[PDB]
């Protein structure tokens, strides 16, 4: 599993459960390009979003789509969605978390990259 | 000018984040994003007079930080291409809007003061 997502609510000191997650990866003529998508699990943690042999290097898009999460739980956000964009390479380590801490008007990102 | 500033900081050297290049975008009718403002932070870390009350109208706003470059400046390949922060503006009338950015090599965070003039 080279990418993995993990979404946190720093409001209810949880994992973020059912969020809408779409990974898209950048075509030749510069558009974004469906690639995978998911719903978070009850652990906010989305699996199986793509195999080694297709997530070769290139630019990637993981859109999290925090405004239905919030708008759900009866709070107004500031965001439609989190975007996090990157270039997968092949000299670094093997395996792409990207985790998201969500608030109604604040979103932090990071990148854990390891090598199992 | 105040209905849109963007201030970014570096938490790397504890410092504001000087010369980022900043592209803002608004989605069109035909639902593509089409330029709207650009500019660069300022030895301050921040970036003022991107547009003005009455250019600044209800929509879906993009604001674009090129981090990447800002990073690659200083030595550091860095995981993001860029910091992208996607709001709706202005839906119940003219607000002021305060976009901040915190920039690490491998994280970002961003947060939103919205104020009611
Ligand atoms: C301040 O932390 C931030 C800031 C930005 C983005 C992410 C994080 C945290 O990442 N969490 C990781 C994590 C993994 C498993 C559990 C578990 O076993 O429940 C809990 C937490
Ligand atoms: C933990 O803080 C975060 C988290 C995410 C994004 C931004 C911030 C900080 O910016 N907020 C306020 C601020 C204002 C002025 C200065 C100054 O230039 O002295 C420094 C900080």
């Amino acid at each position: 599993c080279p990418l993995m997502v993990k979404v946190l609510d720093a409001v209810r000191g949880s994992p973020a459960i059912n969020v809408a997650v779409h990974v898209f990866r950048k075509a030749a003529d510069d558009t974004w390009e469906p690639f995978a998508s998911g719903k978070t699990s009850e652990s906010g943690e989305l699996h199986g979003l793509t195999t080694e042999e297709e997530f070769v290097e290139g630019i990637y898009k993981v859109e999290i789509d925090t405004k239905s999460y919030w708008k759900a739980l009866g709070i107004s956000p500031f965001h439609e969605h989190a975007e996090v964009v990157f270039t997968a390479n092949d000299s670094g380590p093997r395996r792409y978390t990207i985790a998201a801490l969500l608030s109604p008007y604040s979103y932090s990102t990071t990148a854990v990259v390891t090598n199992p």
